[PDB]
């Protein structure tokens, strides 16, 4: 049993690990019953994840949202870093699309209304995400679709970016990667924007909207098509079917940009 400030945890509860963080499941010294994620060095990969984790904290202790996981508090020394976050009892979007296999357009409503509050904070901020993925998006139950509350997890690779710059470097997981952002170009704030039309239609289909056999064939397959159109199901509404037409344009100039997708009216309620 470890200890962090007034927060405890044991390595034997894990319940997240990547290539620069394991995180653990802990709670409160006192109050047992407050339950919270520690994050922590994954020593494989030593100074990178001291500086990740050193970053992560810059950005979370700047976001207070509903749909961004909470950051209780963190621990930052010479030799060690920690955070200590807010718990999500759901598990993540993976699994529970995992267990439904597709979600219906009114899960996918509520779940995007909420994803698209964050976004708010995050886009007022100046703040970009770029690893937004279902592994990242957590659940919370208080029970049906209704009540769960979605919350973004793992701003490892978050950075500031001013308005009117632009950012380069090469970071988050292909399949949900901009294709500007894969070809290696400029960037911005709509690099997310994509990643979150892949996940919507990864919620309602089930797949990928462009699938290869490898990171290099996808950036390929985005080289060579200039016109690129998803495949999207016929039996999709309207509105939903705007919205992912609009988030999956391979050119960013061309995306859905923030505002409209804040006012979108597949998310009216
Ligand atoms: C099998 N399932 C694995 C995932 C999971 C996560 C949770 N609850 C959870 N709550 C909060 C967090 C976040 C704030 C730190 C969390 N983190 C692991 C899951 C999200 N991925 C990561 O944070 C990256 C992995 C390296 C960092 N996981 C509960 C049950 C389960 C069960
Ligand atoms: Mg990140
Ligand atoms: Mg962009």
């Amino acid at each position: 049993t470890e200890t962090v400030g007034k927060f405890e945890f044991s390595r034997k509860d894990l319940i997240g690990h990547g290539a620069f963080a394991v995180v653990f499941k802990g709670r409160h010294r006192e109050k047992h019953d407050l339950e919270v994620a520690v994050k922590c060095i994954n020593k494989k990969n030593l100074a990178k994840s001291q500086t990740l984790l050193g970053k992560e904290i810059k950005i979370l202790k700047e976001l207070k949202h509903e749909n961004i996981v909470a950051l209780y508090d963190f621990q930052e020394m010479a030799n060690s870093v920690y955070l200590v976050m807010e718990y999500c009892n759901g598990g993540d979007l993976a699994d529970y699309l995992h267990a439904m296999r597709t979600l219906s357009e009114d899960t996918i409503r509520l779940f995007l209304q909420q994803i698209a509050g964050a976004m708010r904070l995050l886009h007022s901020k100046g703040i970009i995400h770029r690893d937004l993925k279902p592994q990242n998006i957590l659940l919370s139950n208080p029970a049906n679709p209704n009540s769960i509350r979605v919350k973004i997890a793992d701003f490892g690779f978050a950075r500031y970016l001013q308005s009117n710059m632009m950012a380069a470097t090469l970071c988050g997981s292909p399949m949900y990667m901009a294709p500007e952002v894969i070809m290696s170009q400029h960037y911005d704030g709509k690099a997310d924007l994509w990643s979150i039309g892949t996940i919507v239609y990864q919620c309602l289909t089930g797949k990928a909207p462009f699938q290869a056999s490898s990171p290099q064939d996808l950036r390929l397959f985005y080289e060579k098509n200039k016109t690129l159109v998803p495949t999207i199901p016929a039996a999709t509404s309207a509105p939903l079917r705007q919205l992912l037409l609009a988030l999956l344009q391979r050119n960013h100039k061309d995306r859905m940009d923030f505002d409209e997708f804040f006012h979108h009216p597949f998310l009216d309620a």
